[PDB]
C-alpha cells in the first residue's frame, strides 16, 4: 500500500455521535480507520456524564487505554471503575460495557481488528 | 476474559542497543493474550533516542505525555500529547526526546512484529 506517516492532533478529527439501542451519550473519533489501516483501527471515544454503553459482546477482541477520567467498566458479573492510565483487554465474545458516573467527560482509546469495522 | 490493569504497574524493560538508548518499554497486551496486535507503552528519558529504522509492518501510536521528536524519511517533526501517528509499512521513522522531562507514547503493531 501507500507510503508515508500521518501525524495529527486527535481532537482535530471530527467526532461522530453514537446513538443506538445500547449506546447513549457517546461520541467517537476515528483516528486510523478502514480507509488507511491494513490490520486494525484506532478510535477515541468520549462519554458524557451519565452516558452508557450497555453490556454486549462481539466476535473480535478489543484493546483499550483510558486517557481521561473515571470509567466504570461493566463486566459479566458486576462492575469496576478504572481511571486514566489503565489498559483493558477484552477477549473475543467477553461481555463488557461502560458507564460514566462522573460529572465530566471520560475518554479512552479503543482498537479492534479491522474486520469488526471502525 | 477481561484484564484491567494500571499500565505503570507493568514492569518496564530497559532497551539499550546500537540504535536505541534511554528508552523503557512496557508490554501491556502481548502475544500471550492478543490474537492480532499488541499494545506497548514506551517511556523515553531526556536525550533518549530510537534511531531511524523501518519494518515490514505498520505502527499505530498515540502520544500520552510530553513533546516527542519524530525522525522521518526527510527531517523531523515534533508532536505533543494528544497526537496520534500512523506509520505506514516500510516508512523510515525514529524518535528523540529533546526536552527535559520524560516522554511517553502508546505503540501498537500487528503480532507479526513481535511484542
Ligand atoms: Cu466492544
Ligand atoms: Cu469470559
Ligand atoms: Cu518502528
Amino acid at each position: 500500500g501507500p507510503s508515508g506517516m500521518i501525524l495529527k492532533r486527535a481532537y482535530d478529527v471530527t467526532p461522530q455521535k453514537i446513538s443506538t439501542d445500547k449506546v447513549r451519550g457517546v461520541r467517537k473519533r476515528v483516528l486510523i480507520g478502514l480507509k488507511d489501516a491494513p490490520n486494525f483501527v484506532m478510535r477515541l471515544f468520549t462519554v458524557e456524564p451519565g452516558g452508557l454503553i450497555d453490556r454486549a459482546s462481539h466476535p473480535w477482541e478489543e484493546e483499550i487505554f483510558v486517557l481521561k477520567g473515571k470509567l466504570t467498566v461493566l463486566k459479566e458479573q458486576g462492575e469496576e471503575t478504572v481511571e486514566e492510565g489503565f489498559y483493558i483487554f477484552v477477549e473475543p465474545n467477553e461481555i463488557h460495557g461502560f458507564r460514566n458516573d462522573t460529572d465530566s467527560e471520560v475518554e479512552w482509546l479503543c482498537l479492534i481488528p479491522k474486520e469488526g469495522g471502525e
